[PDB]
């Protein structure tokens, strides 16, 4: 029931993996629930989201005294005919030394039948368009509220700042940028969904 993180310098908490270590200038905690497919893909990626936040402070950020990395990821899974999909969106804000303010949510999208993730390869199809797929039942819901639904600007709320990361459910695929009011700068990163039977094919 683990993956990177238990070797990854491992903590234990109980529904989820640890991985904290600091360094004599900056720190590292980092989370994986159970069973993330390949985290690797996170966890891989701090040794890339980490390195490159306290990449920059190795020069000049205001950072608090040294550096951290915050991070933590929760899964969702698709379903088709057979099993379906599933991805994951960590919670990962790092700042250098505490003081230079850097925040972002990652998710993934790994295939679920084949136990496979996809990559850039064939994850970005460029074939793509707006993500206002969540954003239905927030309206849809507005539709009960008021009786119905109404405008709801994208960064004002194209998706749950609920969420915060590119988490693809059998109902979508949610992605996340941070911008200034779906979750400001200080609360990470905005998403847009998209199109669940749509943007898959539309992969790549």
């Amino acid at each position: 029931p683990k993956t990177y993180c238990e070797e990854l310098k491992g903590t234990d908490t109980g529904q989820a993996c640890q991985i904290q270590m600091s360094d004599p200038a900056y720190n590292i905690n980092i989370s994986l629930p159970s069973y993330y497919p390949d985290q690797k893909s996170l966890e891989n990626y701090i040794a890339q989201t980490r390195d490159k936040f306290l990449s920059a402070a190795t020069s000049s950020t205001p950072r608090e005294a040294p550096y951290e990395l915050n991070i933590t990821s929760a899964t969702y899974q698709s379903a088709i005919p057979p099993r379906g999909t599933q991805a994951v969106v960590l919670k990962v804000y790092q700042n250098a030394g505490g003081t230079h303010p850097t925040t972002t949510y990652k998710a993934f999208d790994w295939d679920q039948a084949y136990r496979k993730p996809i990559t850039y390869d064939t994850l970005w199809q460029a074939d793509t368009d707006p993500l206002p797929v969540v954003f239905p039942i927030v309206q849809g819901e507005l539709s009960k509220q008021t009786g119905q639904q109404v405008s709801i600007a994208p960064n004002a709320g194209l998706d749950p700042v609920n969420y915060q990361n590119f988490a693809v459910t059998n109902d979508g695929v949610i992605f996340f940028f941070n911008p200034g009011e779906l979750l400001p700068e200080a609360a990470g990163p905005t998403q847009v969904l998209v199109p669940r039977s749509a943007i898959d094919s539309m992969l790549a």
